């Protein structure tokens, strides 16, 4: 059972910028989707210190970047707190209207679009490179979703009968055509080296 759902106006609005706006700099999309995961390894390790079995699903904590050349996609995986279905339907978009409306008023003000992780919309720069974005998600005390979205101003969640996660999100780029470049190893190596490389968890980069 797939339920697909509306943006609001202002997250439409966003996503629309990111596609539509001449901006070279598109790999920036990597540094806040692996900030991101960080983020998410760091809570559900503090929240592990009060509740150890929190960690249940799971105690390693690391990302990993996965490019499949057959599938066109780059997949960043992570095993930090996930997201619940709450998340994904209503919360989220609470804080990406206020986070929007800052970034928008930042960008009249002259800042440019690599900013856009201080606004706490970064997830929205995966637009500059894909076409689609698909978001497999498991929180603990919830199912495992699976969120999906080419934009054009609606989303889908469905129930996830995949490969169960354990705990995490994995955020599966579907990488535009002309986009290829992010599966190359030495093209995200030089990326992680120059905008990810104090992140505290390994990262791994696969290879094809
Ligand atoms: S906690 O609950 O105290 C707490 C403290 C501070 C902030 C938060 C809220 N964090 C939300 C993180 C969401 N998120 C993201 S960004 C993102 C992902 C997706 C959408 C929108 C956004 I904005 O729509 C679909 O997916 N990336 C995350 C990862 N990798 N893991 C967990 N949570 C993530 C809570």
């Amino acid at each position: 059972e797939v339920e697909t759902f509306a943006f609001q106006a202002e997250i439409a609005q966003l996503m629309s910028l990111i596609i539509n706006t001449f901006y070279s700099n598109k790999e920036i999309f990597l540094r806040e989707l692996i900030s991101n995961s960080s983020d998410a390894l760091d809570k559900i390790r503090y929240e592990s210190l009060t509740d150890p079995s929190k960690l249940d699903s799971g105690k390693e904590l690391h990302i990993n970047l996965i490019p499949n050349k057959q599938d066109r996609t780059l997949t960043i995986v992570d095993t930090g707190i996930g997201m619940t279905k709450a998340d994904l339907i209503n919360n989220l978009g609470t804080i990406a209207k206020s986070g929007t409306k800052a970034f928008m008023e930042a960008l009249q003000a002259g800042a440019d679009i690599s900013m856009i992780g201080q606004f706490g919309v970064g997830f929205y720069s995966a637009y500059l490179v894909a076409e689609k974005v698909t978001v497999i998600t498991k929180h603990n005390d919830d199912e495992q979703y699976a969120w999906e979205s080419s934009a054009g101003g609606s989303f889908t969640v469905r129930t996830d009968t995949g490969e169960p996660m354990g705990r995490g999100t994995k955020v599966i780029l579907h990488l535009k055509e002309d986009q290829t470049e992010y599966l190359e190893e030495r093209r995200i190596k030089e990326i992680v080296k120059k905008h990810s490389q104090f992140i505290g968890y390994p990262i791994t980069l696969f290879v094809e």
